[PDB]
């Protein structure tokens, strides 16, 4: 019943579950290296990525946790957000974490996770 | 079924409630800013009321919370508030240290909760 | 409609929390004192005994969340995922935290919470 | 000769150590348990103190490092200074840290350490 | 017999203390709001203007602690101590702290302190 | 006949491993012993101290005041111990911080630094 | 770890001292101007109400000293105690003293002070 | 965990109340009608009986309130005590007070109350 | 267990009884033959040396008995106990009693006693 | 001769002492027993019953010391006073003291004496 | 018209400051200098007395007796002293007594009273 | 007119003024440092030596003030006043009052003062 897909073996985690109406999507980044705002674009485009694996978008997304180096820049994430999710938003918290990457120039600055919800 | 936006913020870009079938996921809650920590404990929770109150539910319906502290070890002052509001039924919870895109110190925030909540169709 | 199990009177909270398909645990903790490999096996070890209480096991986690006083830990943690889930593994996130609990000698350096499903 | 005042055996620490002109105060605490405007005082009561076993006040006092739980207290401490130090301040860095006590009701707010001059 | 210049009346701190044939340096700040190279060198040219005060330059300086809101800018810090501190390095240290100043877009990023010498 | 003079030398990180001014001496963070567990790091860092006082002979005796940095500030204890079998009651002034590090944590990660002041009358 | 309660800045005395085990009340008063057995009822809800605010009742007081303008008024008191103490009594002792208030009519007539105990 | 020995029901008082390592003492009182030299033998006796509930001597003693009609006899008291108390002397203070009991010839002229210790 | 500081064996008492954590000060006195304010500043300074017999100052005294030959003397004590104490008072009552020594000119005005604390 | 009336044989005193022109009360109480006010008045009773066995008034007295258990309750006598002396007050002072008679409940709380004069 | 005279009367407090009784005078409590030390007090109460006394043209020396009213009884010498200086060498029979008084005492209190009687035949 | 008797010239008094017929003692005080019954007898005896400078008895004794350290002792001096006056008495009262001089042991408890009167 529980489906598991974009699985990282290495790393022992699945990137989006599927469990009956409800996903949990992995931690998302992309951009690494790059600033903040592209960090955090990168991660929402991770996030799509393995959304389309199940045929959703950002529209299903019903609540995410927002990882950040530097809780400062949340209003950067508030202006993409803006952007991207087409004045539908989810649920959030913000919380300001270390990561197992160093920081300082092309350090990564930003990690999203989340649970998206589609009636089967 | 469809997803229902509740309490939504523009400005900030978030849902204070969403309802996805028979679960409902909270934005962060906040309350009674630049008070004590325990005026600000009560104040989010009241928050969180409030919300819950938009679909009909009540602290019952609370089946998991994560709680942010700018000074964890503030954790027994939460736990002195929810025995006496959440009155014998008590959600899975996590507790996380964390600083606040706001200031700290004098009138500073000190505390956030948020959570999911459940109701039966 | 919402069932508690394995709750914590003194500490206001509840070690599992089953509604509807889903089954929210608590915070878990285990061996504590211990080394961090013996820590992360300790949580999991916990997680384990609240989800036997309604006959599950770590192949019905569908998303988790660990906190590390040190998260660079994270490579001790997936070698246990590995050893454990049986190859199939939740969604995750890593968060970097202090608890309110000594570090140090014999101090509590992990802890790990998340959800579970099964259906009917 | 290096001088050596109020020594703590057990913590294998120096109260304050005079060497020529300059005198280096190991960390200061005191109304422990109490508000952080209170820890403030308490912390300039203890660094009076242990001048005071050397003829000396706040007047001599050229350097401090702030310790806080929440660095976002300074603007408390800087009402202290102005009150206590009659014009005349150090030079100063503040640092937000954890330290190896408990938080929260009754906890750890505020340490300071220091280097003070007097000309023989 | 101690002097003090560049006094700050509102932050109750002084910023260049004259102890004898030593000189303690308040945290230097500058070109706030800018990115982490220009913060480090607007914290330089403070230090700099303050050593002005007294004829001295960066040549004096015998220690340093640096505080940067993310650690891993070491590298941007060194690269600038090489240009501008020319063949003579100081002591120092590094520190990741908060600040009781916002962070994100324009925050501040970086302050440094020091001890200097003049034989008199 | 320069004033300051400037010992252990690192040209590549731009700093002084032992600045002495005058009567005063002043130690760059000192680490050693990396990637072994925190009592071994904590002897590691208190050798180099040792090492770089050396060289202007000098002693742990000559040292007055101290900044200990930690991954995890909860080791005091551990550096206490240390300490105690170090110093031979003749202890400095400290003051001890949490800090991260630009360098990883975790297995074989870096857990603790110190740096100094020494004295020595001329 | 000395805690003082019920501070009175402007007499400088603290209303009840929690010292480990022990619980010091400063003298306690109340209903004053009124008769004799009013000033004694109101003595004792000053006591409870300092009591209360460590959790404490009437049968946490170990001993009590009794302050009398006359003290033939004890068995006035001693009614009282019945009344209220419910059959476990403080240690006690009683003594006539004037007041630096005014006696006669609707003078101060009794104070009460005490210790209390409580193991943790 | 209080417990209260020598209950004087009618008076409404604990001749001697036991509270963890400390012993509270009521007054005490003997020989009335007697010389002041057996007033303060036979109060000293009430207190050794008293004390001998528990199995203490005056040895246990660490301090008395000493309550005289006429304080000048405190060197009568002072004999006693040396007598007495074998080298181990209580901190003590002395009061002159009236008695709700009558003085002149068989009047009561001495009371003594106080605290004793005994590490359990 | 009990420890005797300062013994006077010509009155038959002891100036600091210590028990467990508790120390009961003998009745203190000093500026004999001068005005109240010295007194009562003697009487401090006699409590200060006692309590400096085992490592203690003001900080530690959790409850004080002040005895005045005239009660309304009281501001005064105040006074001087706002200037002495720093903030930290402790639980008190005030008895006006004669004392066995003259009054009048160069009498003697006041005494206090008291009850300190430190957790060993 | 010095007259003596109202003589007590078990107390060892004279209620009233006549020496020439001059007249000595003994301490004098009354009402015994109740409050402030009526032992004031009970022990002014006590003075004019003495003083009606000479055939004087209080209008006589020259003097009165006026023995308080609580001196604040000057106030409560002056009250009395001025009830009870028709404008024309003698000299006085007013003490505190112990008496040999329990205090609180039913209590002694006051006593007069004093000095008359009739030509 | 009476034969007592009374002089010096206070309506409020129902008491005669000076009663003349056929060669007798007989003084109501005297205070006087008062919140200040004991000595001005004794100086100022004898000063009230005084000024009664003039009322009818008298002074300290028809004074035959005095009781004297003191919160600390100690402070008979410093009385005595005053008595010596003010008295001429021809001093009243008298005693003391140690009392509390219906007005505060410590700083600024009231420490002191005398009353008397005087003589002054026909 | 005035004639006065038995003066003391240190103390400032005079044992017996004659005013008309009017006889004017000054406190009497005998048998010093002996038992309350002595005492009052000492103090009756200078009463005599007095009047007995004018041909006097205690018959010609008007009225008395008798002043006692304990005024309980009342039935003391009553006993001494039926024997010695013999069925004449004075007017009376009694006082409770401290006395210039020592209490206790071989103190002062007793003095009396009073009028006489003898017609010319």
């Amino acid at each position: 019943t529980i489906r598991r897909y974009d699985v990282n073996e290495d790393r022992g985690h699945t990137g989006l579950v599927e469990a009956g109406d409800f996903y949990y999507l992995n931690y998302c980044v992309g951009n690494v290296g790059q600033d903040i705002e592209s960090q955090i674009n990168g991660a929402f485009d991770e996030m799509e990525r393995r959304l389309a694996l199940v045929g959703l978008t950002l529209d299903a997304v019903v609540q995410m946790d927002c990882l950040f180096r530097d809780v400062w820049n949340i209003p950067v994430m508030e202006k993409m957000i803006k952007e991207r999710f087409n004045g539908r938003y989810p649920a959030r918290k913000s919380i300001q974490t270390e990561f197992a990457h160093h920081g300082g120039p092309q350090g990564l600055l930003f990690q999203v996770d989340g649970v998206a919800y589609s009636k089967h």
